[PDB]
């Protein structure tokens, strides 16, 4: 069970695409961060944010006050398992294919996912 995670800064700054140039497989011939960018490897079942929180990997807990169900993540191919839902809803995870992270695991083997989308501009505006 491994899920590559990827600094969704990284995509900006280098000026890449998700799925074009295959930041994925690209930023392994560069170097940038690794904690920005990386393969994770988590047991199934364990929640991914806290498997690669032990790593050093940070996230942007979204967590709101009363229950939640909006981290901040994009799965770039893969699919992971979470608690009972409801509110999210399935264009969400194939248009933004955002999904939680927090508490939940990797549903497939190897899954791709960018981390830190709190950088996105629909939350950078309510960040204050
Ligand atoms: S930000 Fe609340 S469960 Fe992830």
């Amino acid at each position: 069970p491994t899920v590559e995670y990827l600094n969704y800064e990284t995509l900006d700054d280098q000026g890449w695409d998700m799925d074009d140039d295959d930041l994925f497989e690209k930023a392994a011939d560069a170097g940038l961060d690794g904690e920005d960018y990386g393969t994770m490897e988590v047991a199934e079942g364990e929640y991914i944010l806290e498997a690669a929180e032990a790593q050093g990997y940070d996230w942007p807990f979204s967590c709101r006050a009363g229950a939640c169900a909006n981290c901040a993540s994009i799965v770039k191919e893969g699919e992971i398992d979470m608690d009972m839902q409801q509110i999210l809803s399935d264009e969400e995870v194939e248009e933004k294919d955002v999904r939680l992270t927090c508490i939940g695991s990797p549903a497939a083997d190897e899954v791709k996912i960018v981390y830190n989308a709190k950088h996105l501009d629909y939350l950078q505006n309510r960040v204050i």
